[PDB]
Order: C-alpha cells, then structure tokens, then sequence
C-alpha cells in the first residue's frame, strides 16, 4: 500500500546532476507544525524541480515553529510558502503574514482534507482530478509520487521526461542524514481504502496507532511544496 518506492528516491538523490539540467522555477517551501503544538516539525523548499532544504524543528512550540519555518522561507528565497493549517497550524495566519511584512512571499494554508485543488479539471497521466483523489493531502502526495517515479524513469531506464515533471534531491545542499530521514518518512506513507474508489492515505493519526510510525512531518513538508500557489 505503500506509495512512494525507495528506489525512485535513491534515483531522485542528484537526479539534476545525473541527467545534466539545472533549478527554474519559482522557489516553494512549506512547514509542517507538528500534530499536536511542541513535537518535532518539518520544513522544506525547492526551487522548480530541485529539492534544496529539508529541516526538522525541534523543542519548539506551535509559535517557535512557525518564526523558525518562515524564517528559513526567507533565508531560502521563497516565493511562495504553505504551512499545515489542518489542525494545531490553523491559527498561525497573523503570525506567518507578520513574518513576510516586506517580503515578496505568499503565505498559503494548506488543508489536507480539503478536495483537490482544481477538481472539475480532467484528470492528466470523462474522468476529473476530484474523481481520482479523495483530497489535496493524497492529490499533492501523488503529484509528489508521479515526479519522483519519472525521475526513476529517466535516470535508470533512459526515459526522456521535463525536468519541470522530475523532482531532483540536491544531496549536497541538503544533507544526508537529513536526507535519509526524509526517505525513511516518505516509504510509509500509504494508501487506504476508500469507499468512493478514490485514492486516499492513512492519516498521521491512523499511521500511529495503526501501525506504530510517527508523524511523518519531513514527508509532509515536501508534499504541501508541491502545490505551488499561484
Ligand atoms: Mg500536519
Ligand atoms: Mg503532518
């Protein structure tokens, strides 16, 4: 049930350098704040297709969180910047605006549960993007599972894609060990079933009590940096 294969990130790991292009595109970073206001939080950033930052935010509360995530934002040059607004995140708007006073950087929440952005759109690679996802949170984890299997795809069996489908992690710039706890994060996010026939993911909570895994923050964070705003 899993929905992103260990292979396809070792792939992705340099993927940019592998195959010979280079970041365009507008710079995304979004924060995880934890489910529940103190435990360990996410962060991440890209710009376009390439992967930059992956950070944990650790022994902060909700507040700490969101001064240490946006601050990053701005450290990273993003132009755009999502949080977690699902739960314990859903009042940090007044904060995350405070942040940005000045600064060219949108501040979008972001709700899992939600229906899919763009839903009535026909659904890519009678059919529409509402009738394949449940919500955005498996609508922006599959849009994350797709770039990384055609990044698969063209690294290790020589299929041509755009580099704007791929997605690249920049090892160097984002550290191993933090690397490899996003890739442990990210190979258990699973699906569940679903009684509409849609796709849809455990839940942080079901993945805790059903199967015994933290919430994946790190993983998160990348998933909601792939819904770029506007
Ligand atoms: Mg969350
Ligand atoms: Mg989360």
């Amino acid at each position: 049930m899993a929905i992103i294969k260990r292979e396809w990130l070792e792939a992705a790991t340099d993927a940019h350098k592998k195959l010979g292009w280079k970041a365009k595109g507008a710079v995304v970073s979004a924060h995880d704040p934890s489910d529940t206001g103190p435990d360990a939080k996410g962060y991440a950033s890209r710009h376009g297709s390439v992967v930059k930052r992956i950070a944990e935010g650790l022994l902060m509360d909700i507040n700490e969180g969101a001064d240490w995530a946006t601050s990053l934002a701005i450290e990273d040059g993003a132009d755009h910047y999502l949080w977690d607004g699902d739960g314990v995140g859903a009042g940090l708007r007044r904060q995350t605006t405070e942040a940005f006073s000045g600064k060219k950087i949108t501040a979008t929440m972001f709700k899992g549960s939600e229906s899919p952005f763009d839903e009535d759109a026909p659904y890519q690679a009678v059919r529409t993007i509402g009738d394949v996802f449940r919500n955005k949170r498996a609508q922006f984890y599959y849009a994350l599972a797709d770039r990384l299997y055609l990044t698969y795809r063209a690294v290790v069996h020589g299929e041509y894609a755009d580099p704007d489908d791929m997605l690249s992690f920049d090892k160097e710039a984002i550290g191993e060990k933090m690397l490899e706890k996003l890739f442990a994060e990210l190979t258990q996010i699973q699906r569940k079933f679903n009684n509409n026939g849609k796709l849809e993911l455990m839940t942080a909570v079901e993945m805790k009590q059903k199967l015994g895994i933290p919430s994946p923050n790190l993983a998160d964070a990348l998933m909601m940096c792939m819904h770029c705003p506007a």
